[PDB]
C-alpha cells in the first residue's frame, strides 16, 4: 500500500543543524488528529495556532498542516492492525516537530501503548509537562496560584520498558529459576503463580534527562531542580537516578554544596541566579506539592513517578483538561493533549480543547516563534478569566457562559 | 549477650485460636519506642491509650506494656549494629500484637528500611492506613471532609522486595546479559551503567490482600473496593493483580458484573448491601482522590502505589502527622506511627503525637476493645475541635492555644 500522506504543496522542512532548529516561515507541520475527541478538539487548535500565527506576524509566516495517522483511523487509513505506521515515525522525525490529539490502545491484541510506542521509537527521551495555575480556573484546593513547576519526566526507561512475563508463563518461570538458582534470589515471596517485570535505570537516560532540565532552568531563569526518586527502598535504580543528576549537576554545571548538603547551587551563567538542585523522596513529594508548592519548580523524575506527578499536580490547579504536554528528544518533538480520548463525546464538540492548544503553545515556542506562543497563552488566560468555557469548568463554577469546544477555541482568540 | 527485654510480672500474653484474638484483661503490649521524636510521641501515647482504657472497663481491663527494641535504641541496647535484634521479631509473633513509634535506617551501611524489614520478616502482608477527616483539621483543599477511605496496600511483594543490582556491578551485568541473551530482550535502552530491579506481584501475595480489603469492607459496611494499578503499562504485575482481585471478588464473594462491565457488585451478607469492585489507573485515581473523593471507599492496591496514595491522601485532609498505620498479618500485627522521626525537634515535647496515639486507637479496635478506641477517637476529635493543638496545627490557623505534645495527650483525654 501507497502512502496515504499528502506532503504540502508550499509549505517547507524544518532542519536541524548543530542541535539548533531551523524553522522557515511556511513550516510543514505534522498532526495527528487523534481518537475519540481529537475529532472535536483537533479543528480548534487548528483554528487557534493559526490565528495566533497570523495575528503575531501579520502574515509573514504561515504553518503548512499535514495530516499523518496512528490509533483508529490510521487502521481505518491503512488496514487492518495499522495502529502506527512505519511511516508516521518517519514522518515526525523527518520534519522535526509535530503535535497529536489523544490516543488509544486496543485492548487483547497484546498491543502496548501507542503513546509509549511513538516516545520509545522515536528516542524522545523528555516528557515535558509544564504545570501553572490560569486564574479563573475552578480548583479543588485553597491555593492553586503557588503552583508553579516544569516536570522533566525521563520518558525511555524505568518499568516503562516494557520487560515483563506472565505468571506460570515458561519464561516467567525460566526468568524466577535463574533469579533463585544463579543469583541466589531469595526474596520473592510468592514464586509461583509469580508475574515478573524488569526496571532498568541507567547513568546515561539519567544525565541526558536531568541536563535538559538544568539547561531548562537556566534558558528559563527558574529557582530550583528538585531529583524526585524512592531512592530509600530502590537504591539502585531510583537511588542511582538521583546520584547521578546531582554528580551532573556537580560535573557539567558546576554545582557546589549548600551547607552541609545534600543541597547543591548552580549559578545561572546569565542571571548569576544560584539555582538550587535538591531532592525528595517520592511519597513526601506528593504531599510537598500540595502543603508547600511554592518551594517547587523545575522537577527531573523517573518515568513512573513523572506519570503520577504530572498527574497529580494538573488535578490540583483544576487543569486535569487543559494540561499541555511535550515529548522532546535530540532530532525531533512531539506535542500532544494530555487527557484520554472520551468516547463517549466523541464528535459532540462538548470538550475542552485547552490541552492540544497549550500543547500547540509549547510547540510554536520550541519552534522559536515565542510571540505567537505569548498570543495564545493570552487568549487562554482572558477566556477562562471572562468565564466563557466549556462544561468540564463551567459546571464546577457560578456565572460562567457554556461554550461548545469550537466556541472556547473561538473565544481564546477572541481574547488574544 | 541475654535479652534486655522484661516481661512484665502482672499481664497475660494474647492467643490466637481458629484465626481469632483471644484477649485477656491484662494483655502484655510490646511496644518500640521509636527514634528521634518517638522519644517524645511514645509517652504520650501510653497515657492516653491507657486513660482510654481506664476510662471505658473502669479498672477490669489494664495493658501490662513491654519494651522492646529496634533501631538507634536498639544499638544503644544490644550493641553496635544490632539495629532489629531477633528477639523482637520473636516478640512480635509471640505476644501478637504490638506498637511502635518512627524509625530510621542509617545509610552508608548497606542496611535496607528497618519498616519495611519488620513487614517482611513478620510477614504483615497487610499495610493498612485508614484516612478521614477530622474537623478542624487545617488542610490545603477546599473540601477535605469528603475524604473517607481506608487502603490495604500489599505489604509483601513489589519492587519492595529488594532485589536488585548496582550499575556496573558484576551481578548486574551478569543479570542483563541473561535478559539480552537468553531472555532475548531487546528493550533496554542504555545496557552499560544500568541498574536493575525487579517487581514480582503473585497471585497468592495479590489475593490475600484484596480478600482481606473484601473482607473489611463487609465487617464495616463500606460502599466499594477500588482496585487502583497501572496495569495499562505493567500488564503482568500490576495489570495481573486488577484481574486476580476481580477474579477473587467472583470466586470466593459472588461479584457479578454491573452492568456490561467492568465493575462488580458484591452483595453484603449482613447487611444485604451491594458492595461495588471497581478499579482506576494509578495516575488517574491521584487526581480523582482530589476531584471525586466520596467515590472512593476502601482501595486495595501494590506496594509501591499504596506508600504514594497513603502519602497523597494523607496530606490532602490535614493529617501528614495524624496519620494511622497498622502492619497486620495472619500471626500478628505491628501498628505504627506513620510520620519520620523528626530529630531537629526530637525531645523538646513539641511534635504532634495524634499519629502514633490513632494508630493506638487502632490497635485497641484490632484487640477487640472497641469502646477504649472509640473514647480516643472522641477525645482526638474534641481536642482538634476545640483547636487546643500543637504547633504544626496551631501555625496553620487562627484562634488556636498553643500545646506541647504532652499537653496535647491530655487534651485528648480531658476530650474523652
Ligand atoms: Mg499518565
Ligand atoms: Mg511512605
Amino acid at each position: 500500500m501507497e502512502s496515504k500522506v499528502v506532503v504540502p504543496a508550499q509549505g517547507k522542512k524544518i532542519t536541524l543543524q548543530n542541535g539548533k532548529l531551523n524553522v522557515p516561515e511556511n513550516p510543514i507541520i505534522p498532526y495527528i488528529e487523534g481518537d475519540g475527541i481529537g475529532v472535536d478538539v483537533t479543528p480548534a487548535m487548528l483554528k487557534v495556532v493559526d490565528a495566533a500565527v497570523e495575528k503575531a506576524y501579520k502574515g509573514e509566516r504561515k504553518i503548512s498542516w499535514m495530516e499523518i495517522y496512528t490509533g483508529e483511523k490510521s487502521t481505518q487509513v491503512y488496514g487492518q492492525d495499522v495502529w502506527l505506521p512505519a511511516e508516521t515515525l518517519d514522518l515526525i522525525r523527518e520534519y522535526r516537530v509535530a503535535i497529536k490529539g489523544p490516543l488509544t490502545t486496543p485492548v487483547g491484541g497484546g498491543i502496548r501503548s501507542l503513546n509509549v510506542a511513538l516516545r520509545q521509537e522515536l528516542d524522545l527521551y523528555i516528557c515535558l509537562r509544564p504545570v501553572r495555575y490560569y486564574q479563573g480556573t475552578p480548583s479543588p484546593v485553597k491555593h492553586p496560584e503557588l503552583t508553579d513547576m516544569v516536570i522533566f519526566r525521563e520518558n525511555s526507561e524505568d518499568i516503562y520498558a516494557g520487560i515483563e512475563w506472565k505468571a506460570d508463563s515458561a519464561d516467567a518461570e525460566k526468568v524466577i529459576k535463574f533469579l533463585r538458582e544463579e543469583m541466589g534470589v531469595k526474596k520473592i515471596r510468592f514464586p509461583e503463580h509469580c508475574g515478573i517485570g524488569i526496571k532498568p535505570c541507567s547513568e546515561e537516560g539519567t544525565k541526558r534527562l536531568v541536563r535538559a532540565a538544568i539547561e531548562y532552568a537556566i534558558a528559563n531563569d527558574r529557582d530550583s531542580v528538585t531529583l524526585v526518586h524512592k531512592g530509600n527502598i530502590m537504591k539502585f535504580t531510583e537511588g542511582a537516578f538521583k546520584d547521578w543528576g546531582y554528580q551532573l549537576a556537580r560535573e557539567e554545571f558546576g554545582g557546589e554544596l549548600i551547607d552541609g548538603g545534600p543541597w547543591l547551587k548552580v549559578k545561572n551563567p546569565n542571571t548569576g541566579k544560584e539555582i538550587v538542585i535538591k531532592d525528595v523522596i517520592a511519597d513526601a513529594f506528593l504531599q510537598q506539592i500540595l502543603l508547600r508548592p511554592a518551594e517547587y519548580d523545575v522537577i527531573a523524575c523517573m518515568n513512573l513517578n513523572g506519570d503520577y506527578i504530572s498527574d497529580a499536580l494538573a488535578a490540583q490547579v483544576g487543569g486535569i483538561g487543559i494540561a499541555p504536554g511535550a515529548n522532546i528528544g535530540d532530532e525531533c518533538a512531539l506535542f500532544e493533549a494530555t487527557h484520554g480520548t472520551a468516547p463517549k463525546y466523541a464528535g459532540q464538540d462538548k470538550v475542552n480543547p485547552g490541552s492540544i492548544i497549550l500543547s500547540a503553545e509549547m510547540m510554536l515556542r520550541h519552534m522559536g516563534w515565542t510571540e505567537a506562543a505569548d498570543l495564545i497563552v493570552k487568549g487562554m488566560e482572558g477566556a477562562i478569566n471572562a468565564k466563557t468555557v466549556t462544561y468540564d469548568f463551567e459546571r464546577l463554577m457560578d456565572g460562567a457562559k457554556l461554550l461548545k469546544c469550537s466556541e472556547f477555541g473561538d473565544a481564546i482568540i477572541e481574547n488574544m
